[PDB]
């Protein structure tokens, strides 16, 4: 727990220092300026002012002595001994620390219960706001409709996206796809006329942080461009666990910020058959791996008897080789364990998916890409003064036991190579499972990651490989990379296994004519 506290202190004190530098101001003014940028929502501004009240005068004192954020946070004891973010020799650290010494909430009784209620729903990966308990929400975050189709009736547990339509939806839109009622000419229900025989299916992601599109905007950490507008998305991002599933390559339903034209798998499936409107679920968690998926897979919502079938993407693309343990190789999953873990998941899916479903296993990428692309580039926190490379950033995180992938985010080339060998072996295990293992309620397919193909296509497009990686964590594929990978999966399945995606619905135009945007998302 010291790790996060240390990292959080070092980030905050770094922004304060750089805001002072950028604006040529006192530290007092820089702290007031940061608080002025933060929204009131989620008590962020008030928390900022509380911190300034509590620690402001000590921060002023130490930053005035020209100590950097890492030293300050040890001195204030947010960090406990020594992890260097900024380049400074050991001798200079011992100097500064002796001089520093020389120079120098859910316990609220009315919050405890709601805090536990929120921690629980997050741990179970189910929406906190869900009156009828069908796991679909009217609220966007806290596992709400950013993560799955919005509930059109939160007072009816039999109304939710992906349901087979009750009574062809004559009187209610029971599956939230915006199609319901009867044609006045022939009295035929629109959902019957427009969706019967079209074989609707949902998209379900079983994913990790990359699949849920973990993303810390570098705008939150770069003083030179910071403003009130930088942090408007901070409350919702925090209550989404710093994930942005609504923009992900598999389950995204908002229009891309990036400016590439590639669309999510959900968007493509909705476009192929508009009856699939709102039928997405991101069953994804930061840190998810083949080993621990069983701890939250029960949050998936698909009633075997009453729901349309689904396409399920199994996308554990790294945490079976990526971990934060100093001796990192012993915690990497073995091929034999991977086989046992995946078979357990598939056996579980078989008894919880409607017949006619499809499961796609994703291979693991080769992540040596991370070090090679980034190690000599400057991290957002090092860009002002050109003093924190990604190598220094990775080393700092490793010292804090917070590096999310010690095997690849490492200056040790032999270890980077070993990690890639293991990832390939695990991908080959997934491949073999898809080729040889059969289940009653779904068929099973393998698609490799093949980031070399994505990097090549990106290079043809005029891009550089470093532009495919989240700038703040230096680890996850960013929104562009995620959409490029989803496009590759879509095309490959379209070419080899077109039945997985179904046919285009010939009534799509008539659906749009009668129902417009089908209620939106
Ligand atoms: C581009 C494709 C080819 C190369 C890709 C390389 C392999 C990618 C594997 C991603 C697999 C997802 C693993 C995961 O869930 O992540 C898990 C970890 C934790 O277990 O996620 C994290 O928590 C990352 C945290 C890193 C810390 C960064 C600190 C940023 C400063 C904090 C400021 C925030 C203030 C609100
Ligand atoms: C939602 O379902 C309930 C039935 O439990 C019904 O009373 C209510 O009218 C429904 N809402 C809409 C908009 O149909
Ligand atoms: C680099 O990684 C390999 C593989 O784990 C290990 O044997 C070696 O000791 C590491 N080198 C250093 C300098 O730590
Ligand atoms: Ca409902
Ligand atoms: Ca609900
Ligand atoms: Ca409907």
């Amino acid at each position: 727990s010291h790790g996060q506290s240390c990292l959080g202190c070092v980030v905050l004190v770094s922004v304060i220092e750089q805001l002072a530098e950028v604006h040529n101001s006192s530290v007092q003014v820089a702290m007031e300026r940061l608080c002025s940028y933060l929204p009131e929502k989620l008590f962020l501004k008030t928390a900022c002012y509380f911190l300034v009240q509590t620690f402001g005068s000590d921060i002023i004192k130490l930053l005035d002595e020209a100590m950097k954020a890492d030293v300050v946070c040890y001195a204030l004891e947010f960090c406990k001994r020594q992890c260097h973010l900024y380049p400074l020799p050991q001798e200079a650290w011992e100097s500064a620390l002796e001089k520093a010494r020389q120079v120098l909430i859910c316990s609220l009784p009315f919050l405890t219960k709601i805090c536990q209620k929120i921690e629980l729903s997050i741990k179970k990966a189910v929406p906190f706001k869900d009156v009828d308990s069908d796991k679909h929400s009217v609220f966007p975050t806290l596992r709400g409709y950013h993560w799955r189709g919005r509930d059109c009736n939160d007072s009816d547990k039999t109304v939710y996206p992906g349901r087979r339509p009750d009574n062809w939806d004559i009187h209610q839109d029971s599956n939230c796809n915006g199609i319901w009622g009867i044609d006045p000419k022939d009295g035929i229900p629109y959902e019957k006329k427009f969706c019967e025989g079209s074989q609707p299916r949902g998209i379900i992601l079983l994913g990790d942080a990359a699949g849920a599109h973990f993303h810390i905007p570098p705008e939150w950490l770069t003083a030179s461009q910071m403003s009130v507008n930088s942090f408007l998305n901070l409350p919702s991002a925090l209550t989404d666990e710093l994930n942005w599933p609504q923009l992900s390559g598999v389950t995204g339903f908002l229009d891309s910020t990036s400016g590439i034209e590639e669309k999510s798998i959900y968007h493509r499936l909705r476009k192929r058959n508009h009856c699939n409107h709102r039928d997405y679920q991101s069953i994804s968690k930061n840190g998810a791996s083949s080993r621990n998926l069983k701890n939250f897979i029960e949050s998936l919502s698909r009633n075997q008897a009453s729901d349309h079938p689904a396409i399920v993407l199994y996308a554990m693309i790294g945490n079976d080789v990526c971990n934060s343990k100093a001796d990192t190789v012993p915690e990497m999953t073995t091929p034999e364990q991977m086989y046992a873990n995946v078979m357990q998941t598939l056996t579980h899916l078989n008894s919880h998916l409607p017949n006619g479903s499809h499961v796609i296993l994703y291979g693991l990428p080769d992540g040596t890409f991370l070090w090679d692309s980034l190690h000599n580039r400057y991290h957002p926190l090092g860009q002002l003064n050109k003093d924190v490379t990604y190598a220094q950033f990775f080393s700092f995180l490793r010292c804090l036991q917070l590096n999310p992938c010690n095997g690849w985010m490492s200056s040790n080339k032999t270890l980077r190579t070993l990690t890639s060998e293991r990832a390939e072996q695990l991908s080959n295990t997934l491949k073999k499972i898809a080729t040889t293992e059969t289940f009653a309620n779904f068929d099973l397919f393998y698609v490799d990651f093949a980031f070399h193909e994505i990097i090549e296509d990106w290079q043809k497009r005029g891009g550089q490989p470093w532009q495919l990686i989240e700038p703040v964590d230096g680890f996850h594929p960013n929104e562009v990379a995620s959409l490029l990978q989803a496009n590759r999966v879509w095309e490959k399945i379209q070419l080899q296994w077109p039945h997985v995606l179904g046919k285009e619905n010939p009534f799509n135009s008539q659906i749009e004519e009668v129902f417009g945007d089908q209620g939106g998302h």
